[PDB]
C-alpha cells in the first residue's frame, strides 16, 4: 500500500495522523497483512479493553489481551486466581502460534513471567485408551498443585466420589468427570458448575499447573533456602516463612515469586516468537516510567512490618533503560496523531477526524448537520452500532431522515454512493480521505450511552447469590430445634441405636450436652434468627425456660389467632384490583423520560407493571441503593395508575423531598393533563380543607403529603394507589393506619435501605421482594474518610470542593450550638458562605434558603438530620460531619450516597471525636461502614446490620429488636395452626408442630452413606427434596441425577428411594401408618380409607391365621421376610393388590 512494513530487530516505523478509533483500522489492516503474529502495547490496560472491542469488530482474527494481575503491587491478596487461567492458557501457546493478535498493557509487560520450562514440563494429557490408577493420577494432580475440595465450584480444584473423579483444569473453563473403569481411563465428560451432569464426551484433556510457581517438596526447601539466605527468620506462627514452611500458602504469595526458582525471572521477551512485530500507540517513555516510580514508591511506603518482608523492587519487575534495550531488539510501529514529515518510514496517511455531527431535540430538524453532511458526502457512509435492539432504534431515525442503509459486514464492502451500517462497538467515527469513507459511531450524535461492565468484576455482589451463599449448615452457626431449643449445628454421624444404622443431625447445647436427631425428622429444625450469631442463648437441656417462652409465644398467636378470626381469613379475604395499561400510551410516557435505565430498573418496571395488571394487591420492596434512579418507577407507576385514574398518594417523612417529588412530578406531567398537588405544613389550613374537597371529589389524582392524610381527614372518592418511601423512620401502626381505609389497594414500598423486621420478612418470601444491582453510568463511587478532629481537613476539603465549585454539606446535629458553629466555620473558613437550618424554624426561610441551595448562592449548609431525605444536587459533592459516635449505619451509608447524581468524583469526609470517648458499639459502627465503600453496598450493609440491630417482633411492635423471641418460621407454623384452629373451629393445641404425614418405617438401614456423597450441604438438600416428593417422576428424575453426580447407586440409597415411592403410593391410596419387622407388622389405614371392605372381609377370613384386624384401623399380618428384597417385595405386591381393588 502507501508504504513498506518493517522486519528487522532495529528497524522503527513512525506514522502520523491517525485520528481516533483509526487506530483500530490500521492495526487490523497491518495485522491481516502482516505476516506472522502482531503484538501490540497499550499505554492504559482499560484502553486496551476498549482495543479489544474495536479490534475485533473490524477483522476477524483472533485477538486476546493479557490476563493481567489486579492487585496493586505489594498488595495484600491474592490476584483473584480465576484470571490466572486466562492467563496460563495465553502463556502456554504463545510460542507456538503464526496469525493471531496479543495486546498487553505496559504496566504489565513490566512484569517478569516463569521460564516455560517450568510450564511445558507440567503438561499433562488425559486419553482415553490409558490404564492409569486413580491414585497415581491423585497424586499427579497433588504434585501439579491442584487442591482438593469436595464440591469443586472453581478453577484448580479437584474432588472424589467413589469411582468418579473429578476435577477443573486450570486451562479450560469447564471441569471434567473420568468415571474411572478398572484403573482405566473410561469417558471424560464436561460438566457445567450447576448441572453436574454429562453436556458431552471430549476425547481428551490437556491440564497446566495450578499456580505460577512448583509447590512440591523440592520447592518449599528451595524456598525456604533463599529466603534464609536473604532475609531474616522470624520464629512466629503467621510470618510468610513458616506459614510456607507448613504446608499452606499466603494470600499475597503470589508477589513472593522469584523466591522459587534460583534463576533470574525471564522478561517475557523470549516468549515471542522467531518473527513477531511490535505496534505501539500511545507512549511508553512516561507510562513506564511513572509505573516504576508507583512501584517503588508503594514498597517504600510499605517497608515496615518485619513479618512478611518485601522484595526489592528490581529483583521482581525489569528497569526501563533495559526494557528500551529489549524492545530495540524487534522490529517496531508508533502511531500519533501528530505531525511527522521527516522522512522515510514516516507517513502522514489522511484520516481525518469526524467533524461536528449530532442531533438537537429543541431543534424541528434534529438531523439536519447529519442530512448536510451526508448529501455534501460522495463516497459511502457506514454507520456503527453497538448492539442489536439499538440498530432498530437508530433505523427508525434514519427513516426520520428517510434513508434506508444496507447492513455490510465489512468496510472493503462499501460501494461508491453507498450507505450502509454494521455492529460494531466502534467510539469515534473519521473522513478516510483515501478513498473517501464515512465513518460514523453512535456517540456521534447520541452522546454518552454507556453500557458496558466499567466497574470491575469482582466488584459486584449477587442479592440471590448472597442469599445463597449459606442458609444452613455451618459448622459452628446456631439452630434451633423447636422440642427442646437453641443450640449450635456441629455435623453428621452415623450410629448403630437399635440393630439399624441411622444417620443423626448432632446438636450441641450448654454444658457441652449433645443431642442427636434422626435425620428423617429434619423438619423440626429451623435457621435461627435472633441476630447474635456471636452472642446467642444456649438453652441448657432440660430446662423449663424453653418450655415457657413457647407457651408464652402459644399465648400471644391464640390471641392474634382470634384477632386474624374477626377478619375470617390468613390476610386472605382480600380480592384485590386489576389495572389496565395500553402499551402504546406508556411507551409515549417512556418517550416523555429522556433517559435510558438500567437492565435492574427495567426489571423492576416489568415487575410492578405486571403485577398492577394481576387482579391482586402488591406489597413489593423495591430495596435498591440510593442514586439508582427508583423515584423513576413511582414516576411511571403513577402515569399508569391516572391512565385508570385512580387517586393515587404519596407519603414521605419530610417537607423538603416531599417538595422535591412534587416538583419532579410536576415535571413528568407538565405534559400530561393531570393534577399534582402538596398538602403539608407548608399549606395553609385554608387551602387544606380546599385540597380535602377537591380529593373528596377526585378532582385530584397526584397528592404528595406528610402524616397529615392519615388524620381521618383526608376522603378518596376511589384510593386505588399509596406510595410510600424510605419506609424506615416510620413506626408501626404508620402503614396500618394508612392501610385501613381500603384493603384492596395496592401497596407500593419504595425505600433505600430496610429496618432489620423489614429485611427479614423480604427474606421470608411473604412480601414481593426486588433489588437493583445496577448503578447508573457515571455514577462514580463516593470517596470516604474516618478522620479524628481535625480543624484544617474540613477547611481544606472545604476549599477542594469550592476551587471545583460545588456546595458542602456540614453535619453537626444541634439545635443550639449549631448557631455558634456556623459563624466558628465561617471564621476557619472566610471564604465560605454559610446558611443557617433547623427544623425549628417557620419554614419560610427553610424554602427560601433550599431554593438559594438550588441557585447555589451559598455554598456549605449546617443542618440538622432534615436532609436525611435528600434532595441532593449534583454540584454538592462533598459532606462533612461534626459527630460520629451515634448515628446509623443505615443513616451513615445513606448520607454517604445522597451526593453524586453527576460525573464527578464526589466526597464524604466523615470527622470524630477522641478514640477513646467512642463506646464498643461506636467503634463497631465506625469501622464496618469504612469496611465496605463501593457500589451496590447499602444491601450487603442492611445484610450486617441483620445481627447487629437483630429483627425485633414479627407478631408486636418494636422492630429491630435484639429480643430473645422464637425464631421466624415458627410463627408462621404457629399461625396456620391456629388458622387450622379457626377453619375447623377446632380447639387450639400445640400439637400440629408434632405433624406426622406418613411413617412406614420397617427396620430396615436406609441412609445416604458419607462415602457415597461427601459433604453434608448436598447430602441435606437431597434429603429435604426426597422427603417432599409428590410424583414418581420426581423420584424418576431424582434418581438419574444421583445417577449422573455420583454413579451407582448403593442398596440403601435404592431403599431410600423405594421407600419413599411407597410412602407417596400410601398416601395416594388413603393408608397412613405402615410398619413392619421381619416376622410380620401391621396396616393402619386413615379416617376415610379407600380399600374395598368386601374383598378386604374376604381376605380376613381367606387366611385369619395370616391376617387379623386387630383394631379398628389395624391389619396384623405375619411373614417370614428375612431378606430386605423380600421384605420390599412382598409388601409392594401387597399394597399394589389392595389399591387394584380400591373402592
Ligand atoms: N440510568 C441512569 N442514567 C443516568 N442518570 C440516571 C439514571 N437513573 C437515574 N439517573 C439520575 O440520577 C438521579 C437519581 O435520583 P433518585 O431517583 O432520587 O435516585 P434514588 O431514588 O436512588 O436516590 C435522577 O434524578 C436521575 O436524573
Ligand atoms: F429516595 Be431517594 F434515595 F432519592
Amino acid at each position: 500500500y502507501r508504504y513498506t512494513l518493517p522486519v528487522k530487530a532495529g528497524e522503527q516505523r513512525l506514522l502520523g495522523e491517525l485520528t481516533g478509533a483509526a487506530c483500530a483500522t490500521l492495526v487490523a489492516e497491518i495485522a491481516e497483512r502482516h505476516a506472522g503474529p502482531v503484538v501490540l502495547i497499550a499505554p492504559d490496560m482499560q484502553n486496551a479493553l476498549r482495543l479489544h472491542d474495536e479490534i475485533s469488530q473490524f477483522t476477524d482474527q483472533m485477538v486476546m489481551n493479557l490476563a493481567d494481575w489486579e492487585t496493586l503491587p505489594y498488595d495484600s491478596f491474592s490476584p483473584h486466581q480465576d484470571i490466572i487461567s486466562s492467563r496460563l492458557s495465553t502463556l502456554y501457546q504463545l510460542p507456538t502460534m503464526q496469525r493471531g493478535v496479543l495486546i498487553v498493557p505496559v504496566n504489565t509487560l513490566m512484569q517478569r513471567v516463569c521460564p516455560h520450562s517450568f510450564l511445558h514440563g507440567h503438561a499433562l494429557v488425559m486419553k482415553k485408551g490409558q490404564r492409569l490408577s486413580r491414585d497415581a493420577l491423585r497424586t499427579q494432580l497433588d504434585s501439579a498443585g491442584y487442591r482438593h475440595v469436595d464440591q469443586v465450584m472453581e478453577h484448580g480444584e479437584y474432588a472424589t466420589r467413589g469411582a468418579l473423579l473429578d476435577l477443573f483444569p486450570m486451562g479450560s473453563e469447564l471441569p471434567y468427570r473420568l468415571d474411572f473403569f478398572d484403573d482405566e481411563i473410561d469417558s471424560l465428560r464436561v460438566f457445567d458448575v450447576d448441572s453436574q451432569r454429562t453436556l458431552e464426551e471430549v476425547e481428551a484433556i490437556n491440564l497446566l499447573p495450578a499456580h505460577e510457581f512448583p509447590t512440591d517438596k523440592a520447592a518449599i526447601e528451595l524456598f525456604r533456602s533463599q529466603w534464609r539466605d536473604t532475609f531474616e527468620v522470624k520464629r512466629d506462627p503467621e510470618h510468610i516463612y513458616q506459614q510456607v514452611s507448613k504446608g499452606t500458602l499466603p494470600a499475597g504469595i503470589e508477589y513472593w515469586q522469584p523466591l522459587f526458582f534460583s534463576e533470574p525471572l525471564p522478561p517475557l521477551f523470549s516468549y515471542f516468537p522467531a518473527n513477531t512485530l511490535l505496534v505501539n500507540t500511545g507512549d511508553l517513555e512516561t507510562s513506564a516510567e511513572r509505573f516504576q516510580a508507583d512501584t517503588l514508591a508503594r514498597f517504600e511506603n510499605r517497608g515496615v512490618d518485619p513479618m512478611r518482608p518485601l522484595l526489592p523492587p528490581q529483583s521482581l519487575w525489569l528497569r526501563v533503560d533495559e526494557l528500551f534495550s529489549e524492545l530495540k531488539n524487534w522490529p517496531r510501529v508508533q502511531l500519533k496523531t501528530e505531525h511527522l514529515p521527516t522522512k522515510a518510514a514516516n507517513a502522514n496517511l489522511g484520516f481525518q477526524k469526524l467533524p461536528d455531527l449530532a442531533v438537537q431535540a429543541q431543534q424541528k430538524a434534529p438531523l439536519d448537520a447529519l442530512r448536510k453532511f451526508l448529501e455534501t458526502f460522495d463516497g459511502p457512509v457506514v454507520f456503527s452500532v453497538e448492539s442489536e435492539g439499538r440498530r432498530e432504534a437508530l433505523g427508525e431515525l434514519l427513516a426520520r431522515i428517510k434513508i434506508a442503509p444496507q447492513r455490510i459486514m465489512r468496510l472493503d464492502e462499501a460501494s461508491d454512493r453507498g450507505r450502509y451500517l454494521m455492529i460494531g462497538a466502534a467510539e469515534h467515527g473519521f473522513v478516510d480521505t483515501v478513498r473517501n469513507l464515512a465513518l460514523i459511531c453512535e456517540s456521534d450524535l447520541l452522546g454518552e450511552r454507556v453500557a458496558r461492565r466499567r466497574q470491575d468484576s469482582r466488584r459486584t455482589i449477587n442479592p440471590d447469590t448472597l442469599i445463597r451463599n449459606l442458609a444452613e449448615l455451618h459448622i459452628g452457626q446456631p439452630v434451633v430445634h423447636l422440642e427442646h431449643g437453641v443450640g449450635r449445628y456441629a455435623g453428621m454421624t452415623t450410629l448403630e441405636a437399635g440393630g439399624i444404622t441411622g444417620e443423626y443431625l448432632m446438636l450441641t447445647y450448654a454444658n457441652d450436652a449433645k443431642l442427636y436427631v434422626p435425620v428423617s425428622s429434619l423438619h423440626l429444625i429451623s435457621r435461627y434468627a435472633g441476630g447474635a450469631e456471636e452472642n446467642a442463648p444456649l438453652h441448657k437441656l432440660g430446662g423449663d425456660a424453653w418450655s415457657r417462652a413457647r407457651q408464652k409465644a402459644a399465648e400471644k398467636v391464640r390471641d392474634v389467632a382470634a384477632e386474624l378470626l374477626d377478619i375470617y381469613a390468613q390476610r386472605a379475604a382480600k380480592e384485590g384490583f386489576a389495572f389496565k395499561h395500553d402499551r402504546e400510551q406508556y411507551q409515549l410516557f417512556c418517550d416523555s423520560f429522556p433517559f435510558e435505565t438500567t437492565p435492574d430498573q427495567a426489571q423492576a418496571i416489568n415487575a410492578v407493571l405486571s403485577d398492577m395488571c394481576q387482579p391482586l394487591a402488591m406489597d413489593r420492596l423495591v430495596c435498591g441503593d440510593v442514586g439508582f434512579g427508583k423515584t423513576e418507577v413511582a414516576m411511571r407507576a403513577a402515569f399508569l395508575a391516572v391512565d385508570n385514574h385512580k387517586q393515587v398518594a404519596v407519603l414521605v417523612p419530610t417537607t423538603l423531598l416531599a417538595q422535591q417529588h412534587y416538583d419532579n412530578f410536576r415535571d413528568r406531567f407538565a405534559n400530561w393533563p393531570v393534577r399534582i398537588e402538596m398538602i403539608s405544613r407548608f399549606r395553609s389550613a385554608k387551602e387544606q380543607t380546599q385540597i380535602l374537597a377537591e380529593v373528596a371529589e377526585g378532582k385530584i389524582d397526584i397528592l404528595i403529603g406528610t402524616h397529615k392524610l392519615l388524620q381521618s381527614d383526608v376522603k378518596f372518592k376511589d384510593l386505588g394507589l399509596l406510595i410510600v418511601d424510605e419506609e424506615h423512620r416510620f413506626g408501626v401502626r404508620h402503614k396500618e393506619r394508612i392501610k385501613a381505609m381500603r384493603a384492596n389497594v395496592d401497596i407500593l414500598t419504595l425505600t433505600a435501605t430496610p429496618i432489620p423486621r423489614t429485611l427479614n420478612m423480604a427474606m421470608s418470601g411473604m412480601r414481593d421482594l426486588s433489588i437493583i444491582a445496577t448503578p447508573p453510568a457515571r455514577r462514580l463511587a463516593v470517596k470516604t474518610f474516618v478522620r479524628e478532629y481535625d480543624s484544617m481537613v474540613v477547611r481544606e476539603a472545604i476549599l477542594r470542593e469550592i476551587l471545583r465549585g460545588g456546595q458542602v454539606y456540614y453535619l453537626y446535629n444541634d439545635v443550639e450550638n449549631i448557631q455558634k458553629a456556623a459563624e466558628r466555620l465561617a471564621e476557619l473558613v472566610p471564604e465560605a458562605r454559610i446558611a443557617i437550618g433547623h427544623g425549628q424554624m417557620r419554614e419560610r426561610e427553610l424554602e427560601r434558603v433550599m431554593n438559594d441551595f438550588h441557585h447555589q448562592r451559598f455554598n456549605v449548609l449546617v443542618c440538622t438530620t432534615i436532609i436525611e431525605t435528600g434532595i441532593d444536587i449534583p454540584t454538592a459533592n462533598t459532606i462533612i460531619i461534626e459527630r460520629a459516635d451515634h448515628f446509623g449505619l443505615a443513616q451513615l451509608h445513606q448520607l454517604r450516597g445522597r451526593v453524586g447524581r453527576s460525573h464527578h468524583q464526589a466526597y464524604a469526609w466523615l470527622l470524630t471525636p477522641h478514640p477513646k470517648a467512642m463506646t464498643t458499639d461506636a467503634q463497631k459502627r465506625l469501622e464496618a461502614i469504612a469496611s465496605l465503600e463501593d457500589l451496590g453496598a447499602g444491601f450487603a450493609l442492611a445484610t450486617h446490620d441483620l445481627e447487629i440491630r437483630g429483627a425485633g417482633e414479627l407478631l408486636g411492635e418494636e422492630q429491630s429488636g435484639s429480643m430473645e423471641t422464637i425464631g421466624f418460621s415458627l410463627y408462621m407454623e404457629l399461625l396456620e395452626n391456629a388458622v387450622d384452629a379457626l377453619k375447623a373451629g377446632r380447639e387450639p393445641s400445640l400439637e400440629d408442630l408434632t405433624s406426622q404425614q406418613t411413617e412406614v418405617e420397617l427396620r430396615m438401614p436406609s441412609l445416604l452413606p458419607d462415602d457415597f456423597i461427601p459433604d453434608v450441604n448436598t447430602r441435606l438438600s437431597f434429603y429435604k427434596r426426597i422427603a417432599s416428593a409428590k410424583t414418581e417422576n420426581e423420584l424418576e428424575e431424582i434418581k438419574v441425577e444421583l445417577i449422573d453426580r455420583f454413579g451407582l447407586l448403593p442398596d440403601p440409597a435404592r431403599t431410600l428411594l423405594d421407600i419413599a415411592r411407597l410412602r407417596q403410593q400410601a398416601q395416594k391410596l388413603g393408608i397412613r401408618k405402615l410398619e413392619g419387622n421381619e416376622k410380620g407388622g401391621v396396616i393402619e389405614f386413615a379416617e376415610k380409607n379407600h380399600v374395598n371392605p368386601a374383598w378386604l372381609i374376604g381376605l380376613l377370613q381367606k387366611q385369619p391365621q395370616h391376617y387379623r384386624l386387630d383394631g379398628p384401623t389395624r391389619l396384623k399380618f405375619i411373614q417370614d421376610l428375612s431378606e430386605r428384597k423380600t421384605r420390599i417385595e412382598w409388601v409392594r405386591q401387597f399394597m399394589r393388590e389392595l389399591e387394584e381393588n380400591a373402592i
